[PDB]
């Protein structure tokens, strides 16, 4: 009930250590990240009982300026020798608590800024550019970390989660929504073949926090692989609801990644309307949503 | 966990029962709401153990369609005879749990869609129009309500909060930020006179949930009044930090409204840079603060 | 062939106040305190001598766009006038005088509006001179283009003022009937709809000097235009947005004979009645498609 | 000075006729569009002297409701038998002017709603799905058409343009910006190696309007191909300014597509700042953004 910090701390770096040696799965071609260009948007929040008088009295003696937190994060991207956004948050968190002993808790959110490769031609041969990248406004990897300083001054991870945000998938056929309650408030017709359009935010938790850092990359779960599981499962099965779809996606994730403990879904329904006069159009604003956890 | 529902359920109606008989405070001229035009954006979430098979098996037998929740909310705005957004959420929640016995929990968020009065001339007389309103994209009232059906089938409120969101205040002078840690990570200069620009989201919790509904309107705490306390407190004193500003705003709120238990702040710093005096927009990173003031903080 | 800088924000305190304005029945507007002033400027420049900056990569005659930003921001500090229109003229004249190889400059200025707030001082509640609320609602605009002619004289080549971002809903007293009903028509006749319009209004002065504030009795304030729009919308049963904006434009030109013409860009965002059968009507947000209208009213319409 | 219409007319259709047989170029693998899923956002504007009294008098007798324009567009996506967004706009325009004789002008803008393929597994083999697509918020194709009814009742295309919007490209090295004017207003340091970040909107006009419709797909210029030219040209050379980059992109486009008359660019500069406080680290700049407008002809 007393925290402060900095949001929208963007930091971009070239030639981060490549992520290599990740275990591949049948649903995904993902085998690593070259890391020629790496971007992250970090939010940092900190607290501690010794900050009380910064609120109650206007005493700034123990206030790390939020501007300085921004400098801390950006400088640490330059010195980070690891390979994942999760490991970067861990580096920032441990470093920050080691620097500022009066801080008792730090919470970090990191959002990948995704870039995609582009094509260039050199002497007749077209290939991926190592220089020119396309900024993507589509799905992106996320990471969350909370760390605390205990009364015996050890540091402990109290929460850690990885994710995939902003995935927007439409399946043109092979989706039903039937059998729901029909009463005085029901106008929705039964539909045995709708073009289901779902937004997915998927988060996962590791059994062992160390697996999230890429130290042993064979145990890392890449957001890219989660994406490709999601599209494969959506494709493979006649859907009966978004609820049951996210259940089946979660089951496949836990099957493919036994090192995970849980998968959490936040989904939204944005399915198009058939037009007034198959052609579809955008619906009115109200959107359905679902929240669901699958456990290993 | 397992929940599902509908967001962005907009509903507009004219001639909601007016809010009057409120209790005034020195910081605010607020005296009620005409309610000629009323709008709300509702989010509804529901849960219950009996919904498991809708996820695990694709059995929709016990699923209230989210489209039907949308219909339920919109129709109930037509039949609501009360005077506040908080009371509207209570009416929706109680009505919904009574209709659907297999639902164990409902969670509602309501955001006011604010409209402002405009001028019209009628027969040489300029006055506020009863017909034409301006849609506002500035601050707005909010309300939060969670309700449960207990195992013994009684219904109980499990969370209730009211709020003010989207308030953006700049104070051109009379703000200092000095005395903070200056170390190897510090490039921020001391500034004894900055144009502090804060975004405020303020939420309050009543001691007695009935006071939020408007039934006895003298016990209601209006978002307009909270707004006016925030602006007066910001004006009245030299600020030393956003942290300490929100503490003083919270203390004044709890002093003016003894029926409140606590008040929660989420603030953001958006202060302008001096240009490379004239000011300009900063880079994207923004400071923020989260703080709860309780009755234990009172004089 | 043009280049420039957008989103050049500049804020200052205690700009010279705007006073001495001429009033109209529809509006209480009496001036602007200018305790807090903000503007968002876009600048675009051109000139034949800039060709090789494109064709060859030669930057020798390029004013960096960063330097344009510095120019604008510094000139808000030295501006001694009272309107956004005048500020643009000051920037444009100053810029072309500084950079003789630039043949054309185009400026857009958007007001960043702030609203007064209440404070209690010693038991007296009054408007604060210190704390303001940033507004995301309607705002004044200004457009100015200037050229350096072949003979080195400077001339304004376009000037318009405006009001943007006005969103008005009239809950009753609106009809839309009599339109074409054919095989593409699913819209019912509606003799009483809650018409919701977005308005962007621009006006052109007969005499460009009247826009600058030098003789402030000839200035047309966006606040006054706003208040004409709300009054006219209230006063009469609307028959369409088309005819509403015609009537607003006629009133503007009648109230401000120093204006040559007024231009409207309107959009229809009227709510739908809710799907559920219903006590009074309830409305909700429509699907995304929006109607729009563009219309110019001139003195020939009076 | 008198128009009205409808914006944000979204229409989505499955199994539009595929676009096949497009001439390839070295910079791009593009050969066509499966059109399993097709989406467009249309804006329609119409005008005509016979609409005057709808404004001056409130007489709606000759008003096609904007709602009905929306119906017209959406129904015509169902009946369109062609293969390009440009051809769809031509179909809508000709059909609309043929239906409503009192309309003298129609202007259409179409924005592709882009969808990307996704992976699915069958029998352990991973391949692109024919059912599941990913909605993209990145670059997209555009088309513009203005058509008028002449006094002799012939219909005439008065403006026609195709485009690519929303392309955001960053080149990490191999970019300079030096030699610009340094005077009392200049604080920007010269930079011989910046990570240039450009937004590109690219439009092109055909020599012969018929080439935009896909009827002979060998003459069609796909926005995908323009995208890939842009990234190749950006890669290939040390840039000296955005101005000179868009010039070189335009020259390459006109070389690869001799059926084009002109290329028009609207570019923006969003290059990151080096941080205040090992390799370099960058961050987001303040809001002011540079921009350029430029036309290449031939
Ligand atoms: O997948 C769905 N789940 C739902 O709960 C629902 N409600 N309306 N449509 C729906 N679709
Ligand atoms: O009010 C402020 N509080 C802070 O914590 C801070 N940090 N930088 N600037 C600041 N301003
Ligand atoms: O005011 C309106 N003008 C129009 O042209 C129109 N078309 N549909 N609804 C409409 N309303
Ligand atoms: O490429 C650029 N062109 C410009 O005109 C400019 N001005 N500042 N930086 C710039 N970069
Ligand atoms: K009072
Ligand atoms: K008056």
């Amino acid at each position: 009930v007393m925290y402060y910090g900095k949001g929208d701390v963007f930091a971009y770096r070239t030639y981060l250590k490549p992520l290599t040696g990740v275990r591949t799965i049948p649903e995904s071609p993902f085998s690593g990240r070259d890391h020629i260009l790496f971007g992250v948007n970090v939010k940092i929040s900190v607290g501690g009982t010794k900050l009380l008088t910064s609120f109650t009295k206007g005493d700034n003696s123990l206030v790390v300026a939020t501007d300085s937190m921004k400098n801390f994060i950006q400088k640490h991207l330059a010195s980070y020798t690891g390979t994942t956004i999760e490991g970067f948050l861990e580096y920032v968190a441990t470093s920050f608590l080691k620097k500022y002993s009066h801080i008792e808790k730090i919470s970090l959110i990191g959002e990948e800024i995704p870039f995609e490769t582009t094509f260039a031609v050199k002497n007749g041969n077209r290939a991926a550019s190592e220089l020119v990248f396309k900024k993507s406004r589509n799905e992106y990897a996320t990471a969350y970390l909370n760390m605390v300083r205990n009364e015996d001054n050890t540091l402990n991870i109290t929460e850690q989660q990885s994710g995939l945000a902003g995935l927007q998938l439409i399946k043109v056929s092979g989706n039903s929504f039937v059998g729901f309650i029909r009463d005085e408030y029901t106008t929705l017709p039964e539909d045995s073949n709708r073009p289901l359009f779902v937004y997915l935010n998927i988060k996962w938790k590791y059994k062992n926090t160390e697996d999230s850092f890429g130290t042993n990359p064979e145990n890392y779960v890449a957001a890219e692989q989660i994406r490709d599981i999601a599209t494969s499962v959506f494709h493979e099965t006649e859907t009966l609801s978004i609820q049951h779809l996210i259940y089946l996606i979660g089951r496949r994730i836990l099957e493919r990644f036994p090192q995970l403990q849980e998968v959490y879904f936040e989904s939204q329904n944005h399915t198009w309307d058939k037009i007034v006069e198959k052609v579809y159009t955008e619906p009115r604003p109200p959107y359905g949503f679902q929240c669901f956890t699958v456990t290993q």
